[PDB]
């Protein structure tokens, strides 16, 4: 199962990690995406899982929006997780540099609710923009789940650490 976290509260805990790695460590049920309304997996954690999946995640992520029409930011889809996990969530956080409202980032994290556990990722931190210390306040206030969080910046896991 998963090791080497510090846990922050009941639920919720981090690690200094890679998420594509600790994906193909552990294969949990779930990994959670950074995902964009769109399903267009070019960078930060969305492209760096769809690299893992030699790009399968994006040709499923096309046929899913050729079908369903893009998600709403705060929403979410369950698509197969590859090699990664059994299952994707894509969740769609706020991109404060698109300018989108950030009170949508605690209607993001809800969706982590509907799993009993996840590893993932810090909604809307990274190049969505938002402050990762308000973005994990929100973790810990909204999902019940339990959630295991990578943060793949080493200088941002230890201040997130020492300020929560």
């Amino acid at each position: 199962s998963f090791s080497g976290y510090l846990k922050l509260t009941d639920n919720v805990y981090i690690k200094n990690a890679d998420i594509v790695e600790e994906a193909k460590k552990v294969k949990p049920t779930v990994v959670v995406n950074a995902a964009n309304v769109y399903l267009k997996h070019g960078g930060g954690v969305a492209g760096a899982l769809n690299k893992a999946t030699n790009n399968a995640m994006q040709v499923e992520s096309d046929d899913y929006i050729a079908t369903n029409g893009p998600l709403k930011v705060g929403g979410s889809c369950v698509l197969s997780g590859h090699n990664l996990a059994k299952h994707c969530l894509h969740v769609v956080g706020p991109n404060v540099n698109k300018g989108e409202d950030i009170q949508l980032l605690k209607s993001a994290y809800e969706n982590f609710n509907q799993h009993e556990v996840l590893l993932a990722p810090l909604l809307s931190a990274g190049i969505f923009g938002a402050d990762p210390i308000h973005s994990l306040r929100v973790c810990v206030d909204t999902v019940r789940t339990n959630v295991y969080l990578a943060v793949f910046d080493k200088n941002l896991y230890d201040k997130l650490v020492s300020s929560f």
